[PDB]
């Protein structure tokens, strides 16, 4: 679980490492500003669509339970990624400071220095601004900064408030109790590392009988020794086999004893 | 019992880590304050609610004595952060400052600067203000911060007057005598973790026979080895069983001899 | 798998390391851009194509299943460094300088130095300008360094939108099951692990039997003395046998025992 | 192989160790370039020759795949100081900056400082110049340095394509596969040191037994000892037997069972 | 062969260490820098002779590939010192700066001094000169140092063409293969080290019997108790023996089998 | 050998120690460069003279051999003093200063202060002097400093060009061949060593023996313990046999077997 | 033999350490020049006298080569501090800087202060002198310190002389060997050091059985007991053999045998 929050300080450290520069400008902080920030997001929600062998199983079986746990395992990082943008300020500030209307501030009592700033007015990120304006420009500051701060906030509140609806309706809408729900959880993971391990065991004996059978002899370590001299083989399982193993297992109960896995089921 | 400790430690350290920038402006102060000091507090209620083990509890069973122990065991984080917050300071000034009557303040004898002046006044947390004004703003800020401590003071003698009439409350009006009581509570715990590590030991061996059965053979450390050797296994409980074992349980006695939970009850 | 992440880093590290040097001047630019982005990037794509043993496998042999892979594994290191080129900035910057237009730009309000400035303008990231031009040039540089972000993270969105095209497109089109693949990808690795030790040592004692056949005794360290009493050897296999274990391999299928490689072929 | 990226770094180190003053003269900078570039160039490429035990193989002997891994094997010597010498620039720039046409060039608008200035134009790299030519000579030093860079760039660029189709080109047109071509060097590894540590001590021994035989008796270690108590020596092998060993190998076969070296053509 | 490159940095060493002054004046340079760059180098070049004990062997027989090895041998520690003396400067411009024309050179624009300065120009390394002569002596200084370098380059290049003629020259014009070579330099290695190890202990344990014949009793160590213990003696060799050892020895054949040195023709 | 060494680097840090203070004055310089670098010299000759037992068996026997070897090992710690004071400067130019030509010597062209300065000239090592004679004293330092490292340099050379003339002749001019009078050499070292020892521990049991008889019985370590409980005594040799083992011995040759000292002569 | 080594390193320190403080004065300098100098080495000189039993053992037989040998061994020790003050300055231009000739001596020229000054010329080391004096009294220090150091060289070599002599004549006019001479040496070394430690615990053992015949039991650690078990005692040996033991012994020779000391004369 800790793998998130690693992958949301990393997300933190490469926010603070990589680059920002406000490019000050009439039409193009939009854009900056929108790419900068959504592009990251896009890259952490792939990342984290790949490696949830979820999705796997779902195409090589070509559902809404499936759907919701892929994509809420997944938009944990755009999300902590998109309120760290937010919350830092200067990138909304970037973006929606062109959009100001000049005539509703109040300030150091000056109407404004002209109806030709609208170049003027999107160039304050960029610091660069005459005395009058030097003063002037601290309001457009602080209230962009101020509906930043406050879609950030909302954000969080959201997200906590559907991860709080999330839990309360899979418990309440799912044929299980919860304890067997965890013995459920606790029995995927055994058996995909028992699995895991036992396939890459079998396989390097199997290797290393083809191998034998070539040049007469195979060096091996001591382990391997051991392994060979417990386990023997002779040739896998069948394509309709792993055909069977593979794909999405959705609750089944044989009379009066439950299966928790599509192994299982291969009893 | 610490983990709350740490939890409001890591409040705090976070209060004092990820921004606090006062919107000196109109109407705004009182949104952004209000929304500041209670959308983490709502979040860290979320969160005191989700680790509860009760509500899912509760919801699988789907009264008074449940909601009280929850809402208690949750509202520890929300209210150790809104007290740090108040006693802080600047946090409270910032957005109950427009509403202060520029009529009623004694200083170095001067009205105020005007009758256009409330956007004036609500610029003081920003510390911008001319020499006059500076001398003049140090009144409403130390009334507001003072203002903001005693309600701060005040809210945490309610919280623990509230604590200590709960505990005399629960020990006056329950059943049993309070030393049972501990005997319970120690016999939940050992009950629940008993049962976690034994769920845990079951289902890898379950896991463990299911891929030997595809293999041919099972790959294990020495320590799996011995729990193979140790603890056979065949098949877990129906559902029947699971549903019986979860649920709410309250104090029920059979002929002479007490039962201490549900699967006590299962005796 | 890390290789590739540590190539990335010491391509960093090498970007930051060796040298770089605008040369302001009129047309040269475009070209020292052009090849100080591109060059290293086709010394990096050459090299990932050299460690490919899988181009060694075809050209031996003498398909779209291959190329794929080849260019996949290969095009990580160009990509990584084109990247990190483009988000550096102070490389599109030098190039694109000639080609802005001295009429479509807004600064403080002068209209340009003159209509003979194209060799002024392309001078700007050498940081030698007159005190206006010293104002003026901000706005450009400000600009192509916008321009070359933006490609930038465009870039990496296209690169991260294409792999998980490829990798849901290799799934679904492939005639085995997942997990059936990471088996397979197991067993390539370990086959080729256990070739590789058992070659050089039946080859290592093919070379001391050589010697001890001229000088009448071999000399050798206990591990040696150890190799040639297990393992004997009186001579390696023909010709057509190596020629039959090269090649590349797609999954053929002998009646209901699938084999995995053409060594595995050669049962 | 990493003993070339070794005899790299030392280079490296020995460029920015011994000197380099560049002679800012008329005529004698072309001549001062070229030595200082090209002479530690061709020292190293006869280092390499010379550590390159095929060359006195083919000498022995008395072709076209010996001289291409020779010259191959020695090369990457030159190459990677001939590219760390101009990528470095201030070589370059230093004999090629006479010939710069005093006519086309553009800087702070003035023609030149006359038509006598052909010694002041090759003066620049020595940096004095007067503060007219001291804003000058940029240009001109910028110039030189993209022309070195280029080349540089280009040179690194043609001699990774030159690697890759050598690479291409060798496994394309030889007689065997590739795997056995590794088996093949591995063995030639072995032999050589399988052969050389027998020899010293076949060597060492027979030395012994000459010196015992003047003195009555020889003074030894514990390890010479054993060397002398297990392998005895009465003689070396005849002049034709050595003059059978040397030369250069081309695979040959004898029927059904490869020969991989001239030794083992001893068989 | 690592001794002539620890030889080499003591010389460095020794050339940064000792002094260096050298003495502006009209015709002492001359003869100053002759000697302190050549007496070094015939120091080293008679110390190279000495430990060389090929020479012994020579003068004790009382040809032309006795001397070739033992100047070769030689000759690498005064070459190792000119080459480091050239490319060091501030010993070849010492020397050969009087005789500098004083017409052909350019400079600020000043015919010369006078016709007086020959004592003037030689005057330049001390670094003593009035302003004018300051900046006119900085291309004298140069060009000499230019002189120098490239006196030194031209050495250092026709010293490794030498050094490959060499090798190229002994391998081409040998009865013999290189390995049995290799061999043969590893037989007088170690015949070398085993005889004189030998020599010593047979020494020991004759002085301790002479001894003891005089006191009546020999006090040792344990070793010097187990060297008596093990090894008897009675009497050295005569003279003709030793006289026989000794000598220069061309590669002699017996019938059939080689001889590889004088004390192994004594079989 | 290396104690030869030792001492040349105690001579010359005995050099930077004990002082040196050039008495400027008409002429008592002469006497003090002389005394100064002469008398330290004479001593290190002396300490050389007596640790060479050579000269003390010499006199006991009361021969151009003999002279020879002593005073080779003598001379060498003068030599490397005198070489190392005149190198060093501050010790010729304070003793022949007053000596040089006032007429013969070219600088800020001036003839000479008077023709009373004689104390003047050699006034100049104590670097007191007027600001013309300032600028004028560097020539004459700078000159005499030059001839005191050639007369160095030739010192050290003609010193070489001996050492090699006497080894060659040494071996040139001797009845023996080489390699048996390096067996020589490691006899005499040997039997010495072995004598010293021997004698000693003879000494300390007679001793121990002579007090036993006094007292009645001696106190000794564990070690003496063991001396006399091995190796008895009785008596010394007579003065006769003391007699003839001192003195020189030419190699001189029984029948067929050579003697190589006199006590070996006493067989 | 490293005492008086280590005794001069001391006798140096001490001079460092004590005082000095030159009393400049008419007549009182030559006073205490003369005793600062020679009172230390008069003391040296009676303590080297002291610890030379050799003084003891000849009065108490109440020649010259006694008289010899023990003022050899004492006066290293004054020898070596007047050497060291001679060398050190300071203390020679102390006690004859009065009687300088004020006639005789050039300097900036001036006659002299007076005729009054020779209170003024002893003034000079006490640094007290007005600045025309100030520039003129460094050429009456540097000369009486040039006198200083001169007798201190002559003296060092004078004493290397005498101690050449003395070695070359006491082995020329011996009776002895120079072998037997260093065999002497040995056994008188020994013989004191064994019949020291005997002599102590004899002495020790007899106290003890003196105690215990009052006590009626004596308390000893381990070693002591020891001590009394192995070695008896009853009583010492008579006055008459004590007085033979003592006294001077010149070498005397028995029938063909030699004694070599008075205890071994008491065979």
């Amino acid at each position: 679980n800790g793998l998130v929050a690693l992958g949301t300080v990393g997300s933190q450290e490469l926010f603070s490492v990589v680059a920002f520069h406000c490019p000050c400008s009439p039409a193009r902080n939009y854009l900056y500003g929108l790419a900068a920030i959504g592009v990251p997001a896009l890259v952490l929600f792939i990342i984290g669509i790949i490696l949830n062998n979820h999705t796997w199983n779902l195409v090589a079986e070509c559902t809404f339970l499936l759907l919701s746990s892929i994509l809420g395992r997944a938009a944990v990082a755009p999300v902590t990624w998109s309120v760290i943008s937010l919350l830092r300020g200067e990138a909304y500030v970037c973006a929606l400071s062109e959009f100001v209307d000049p005539s509703s501030l109040t300030a150091r009592e000056e109407h404004f220095p002209s109806a030709h700033a609208t170049e003027i007015l999107a160039r304050f990120p960029c610091k660069e601004n005459p005395d009058n304006l030097s003063d002037f420009r601290e309001e457009v500051s602080r209230r962009l900064r101020y509906e930043s701060q406050l879609f950030g906030w909302l954000l969080i509140g959201v997200v906590a408030i559907l991860v709080f609806l999330t839990k309360c309706l899979k418990h309440y809408c799912s044929p299980l109790s919860y304890r067997q729900e965890a013995y459920w959880a606790q029995y995927r993971a055994n058996e995909d590392q028992l699995f895991q391990r036992t396939a890459e065991v079998h396989s390097r004996v199997l290797a290393a009988n083809n191998v034998r059978r070539f040049f007469g002899f195979v060096a091996l370590n001591k382990d391997d020794e051991e392994l060979i001299a417990n386990f023997p083989v002779e040739g896998t399982q069948p394509r309709p086999q792993w055909n069977a193993i593979t794909g999405v297992y959705l609750y089944r109960e044989n009379q009066g004893l439950p299966l928790y896995s599509r192994l299982h089921k291969w009893a």
